[PDB]
């Protein structure tokens, strides 16, 4: 299970048709996950400022029980980061991506947790 | 202290009145924390995808300065599923919920923390 | 790095003009980060309630790779409840800030992460 979560000041209309998809697969095929595992979240026309200025910019988050490291950290942010400078037009630079490894009995679904 | 949130495609008009006090009083009683340390936070009408689907679901929550742990955590799920499915119409299996133990001393309140 | 992230049940109107700058500002200086590398993240008008009031409150974040510790949260919230205190006329008793020291290699930004 892997949930994701953009947070950004882009304006709802400039987030493309099938963007959620996209971030789906390719959260799964980069994870390693099937996609019915994994949740996406995306919250465009924010209050947001990134060095103290209002530009496109995102603070985003990637909780996972498990496959969060070092490298794959690093091949999670240049996956995300093209994705949302191609997409939201947001440089890559002014975004951040926290990476969470859940516990699996930190995480509840359906009625239970995952431990 | 507990904070609980609540993001969801379910609109804001099928949030029922009473939501915000029946999770505070619930979550209370669960943790074993007095109500007034209790903090409720839901977020209607999200862009949202589980699984793929925009069917409604809900990605939540809870933060709380002890009482979080295997066993405590199953009840917990059982027992926000149980509302999400009967309040909001959220299947339980397209539910995610992440519990954090929080440290007293990483958690600020009246000018100070909890330490 | 370090981001901060407010939300409230405060109409977006009684967010002063240079709300954004100042949080900036202030956690740059408090933190010792060069501002370049703060973002902050404004969330008004949300639905919530503290110790079953709705009155208004905050549940607040600040992540930061570093610079997180028991004297160092004291002073943030000091800092920090004083700020919505006077800005957004939020009460320090009724303000939550969740304090998270992150791992460099669990923050993405500019296509890598700070490892």
């Amino acid at each position: 299970p892997a949930m994701f979560i953009v947070n950004t000041n882009v304006p709802r209309a400039s987030v493309p048709d099938g963007f959620l998809s996209e971030l789906t697969q390719q959260l799964a095929q980069a994870t390693g996950k099937p996609p019915q595992y994994i949740a996406v979240h995306v919250v465009p026309d924010q209050l947001m400022a990134f060095g103290g200025s209002s530009e496109p910019c995102a603070l985003c988050s990637l909780h996972s029980i498990g496959k969060i490291g070092g490298a794959q950290n690093r091949s999670y942010s240049k996956l995300l980061c093209g994705l949302l400078a191609e997409r939201l037009r947001i440089s890559p630079d002014r975004v951040y991506i926290n990476y969470y490894d859940m516990n699996a009995a930190n995480v509840g679904w359906n009625n239970s947790t995952f431990a």
